[PDB]
């Protein structure tokens, strides 16, 4: 209630704080560990809570000057649509015990995939001026964003697996 709103705000604040950590692997290839609090929020509280947490994270990135903004339409795609889209993991919420790892991992996979699909589309339209010598716009965006998405999923997998084994109730909301 009040509690749902606090959880959302705190996880979005957490994602933003985490996003301040340097995460560059090479060029524009990143490991986006900042997705994890939004993933966890979504898995615990469902689609709407996740969408809104993603929204708040994106707005925070932009208004603090930490987003890479090339245009209104690009920033809309990459810092509203993209982070919001992590909320899709919410469709994999488990409401009842025992907690299973399967929906956690499938939901993480589908949500990181969806986010980076939007970054991949953005990459084609707005970032092709950076494409490695000899690479076309699509192939360059596929490699940058394909690799970033996989790496981000790897990291999300590692952390959430630990969280499932050690703190499975992070994932299951209860009153009481
Ligand atoms: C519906 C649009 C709302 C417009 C205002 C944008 C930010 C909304 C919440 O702001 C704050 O973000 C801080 C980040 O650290 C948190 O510490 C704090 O808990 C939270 O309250
Ligand atoms: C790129 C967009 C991806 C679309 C995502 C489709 C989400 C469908 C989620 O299904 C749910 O999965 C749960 C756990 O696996 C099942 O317990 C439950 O029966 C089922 O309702
Ligand atoms: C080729 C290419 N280069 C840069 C970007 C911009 C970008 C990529 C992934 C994630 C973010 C947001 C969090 O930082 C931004 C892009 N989409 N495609």
């Amino acid at each position: 209630n009040v509690r749902l709103l606090t959880e959302i705000a705190f996880m979005a604040a957490l994602a933003f704080i985490i996003s301040l950590i340097p995460n560059t692997v090479y060029g524009w290839i990143i490991v986006e560990i900042a997705c994890i609090p939004i993933l966890l929020l979504s898995l615990r509280r469902g689609l709407t809570a996740g969408l809104v947490g993603g929204l708040i994270w994106g707005i925070l990135s932009m208004i603090t000057g930490h987003a890479y903004i090339l245009s209104l339409s690009q920033a809309f795609l990459e810092y509203l649509v993209a982070p919001v889209s992590l909320g899709i993991a919410g469709l994999f919420r488990q409401k009842t015990a025992p907690l299973k790892l399967a929906p956690v991992l499938l939901g993480t996979f589908v949500a990181v995939l969806l986010k980076y699909f939007f970054h991949f589309i953005a990459g084609i339209i707005f970032w092709s001026q950076y494409a490695w010598k000899g690479w076309g716009a699509v192939a360059y965006s596929l490699a940058v964003n394909g690799i970033s998405g996989i790496l981000t999923a790897i990291a999300a997998f590692v952390i959430l697996i630990i969280f499932v084994k050690k703190f499975p109730k992070l994932f299951i909301h209860s009153n009481y």
